[PDB]
């Protein structure tokens, strides 16, 4: 269903429809099912409804309402600078200018652009993909999927148990006290970082299995590092403890000393 250059209103039914509203200000009804909605030029207001829903906007394209609707819902960014976007306050603006928004409602998961990203997620769980560039990912509450693709990434899961894909590049990876149960899954990248601040005496370092875990003594706290011993693309190569830093061979050196 493709609107023109005037003012559509365009409303899918219960399948997975595919919406583009054209040029002017459109309103697109996503109806059921899973549908994808494009506001495409103008000032449009996009209602995914029920389903898992998915939203093509681009970044610079301001005055925008994306509304999600109930299920688990997409906004991609992907379709110059990145994106700037909070799923917990509900906005998304021009990285370098503030003043180019979109306003972002019951909205879960976010992809960002090639560009350098800074993903919000909400205290729900979300996807966060932060493709290309150099991204800050930042999950807050509920059990979160972070995935830094290519380029230099900062995760950081946040509380809940969060999922935490570096990509290839120099990522960075944050924990503490009270940040759950996160896993880390790196591919690749000669450098690596785990910042936690934890007290560095607070930590427990273990093999289990094939991977590496860090507790936080007198809290539920770990980090796990997958599959850290199966290969040298899995690892990281600093880890730190508030100010204190530790190599990987000092890792080993605390893992044999148990
Ligand atoms: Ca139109
Ligand atoms: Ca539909
Ligand atoms: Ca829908
Ligand atoms: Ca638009
Ligand atoms: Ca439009
Ligand atoms: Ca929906
Ligand atoms: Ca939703
Ligand atoms: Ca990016
Ligand atoms: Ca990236
Ligand atoms: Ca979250
Ligand atoms: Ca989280
Ligand atoms: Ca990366
Ligand atoms: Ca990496
Ligand atoms: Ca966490
Ligand atoms: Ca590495």
């Amino acid at each position: 269903i493709t609107g023109d250059a005037q003012a559509n209103v365009l409303r899918g039914a219960g399948g997975a429809d595919v919406l583009a509203g054209g040029e002017g200000d459109d309103v697109l009804l996503g109806g059921d099912g899973d549908d994808q909605l494009s506001g495409d030029a103008g000032r449009d207001r996009l209602y995914g409804e029920a389903g898992d829903d998915w939203f093509f906007q681009d970044a610079a394209n301001a005055g925008n309402l994306l509304d999600g609707g109930d299920g688990r819902d997409t906004v991609d960014f992907s379709g110059a600078k990145g994106v700037f976007l909070s799923l917990g306050k509900g906005f998304a603006s021009l990285m370098d200018e503030p003043e180019t928004s979109n306003v972002l409602r019951n909205i879960e998961n976010a992809v960002g652009s090639a560009r350098d990203d800074v993903l919000i997620g909400d205290a729900g769980a979300n996807v966060l993909n932060g493709l290309a560039g150099n991204d800050v990912l930042s999950g807050g509450a509920g059990d979160d999927v972070l995935l830094g693709d290519e380029g230099s990434d900062l995760l950081s899961g946040d509380a809940g148990n969060d999922d935490l894909f570096g990509g290839q590049g120099d990522d960075t990876y944050l924990f503490g006290v009270g940040y759950g149960h996160d896993t880390i899954y790196e591919s690749g990248g000669g450098h690596d970082t785990i910042r936690i601040n934890a007290g560095a005496d607070q930590l427990w370092f273990a093999r289990q299995g094939n991977d590496l875990e860090i507790r936080i003594l007198g809290t539920d706290d770990a980090l796990t590092v997958h599959d850290w011993y199966r290969d040298a693309d899995h690892r990281v190569e600093i880890i730190h403890a508030a100010n204190q830093a530790v190599d990987q061979a000092g890792i080993e050196k605390l893992v044999e000393a148990m």
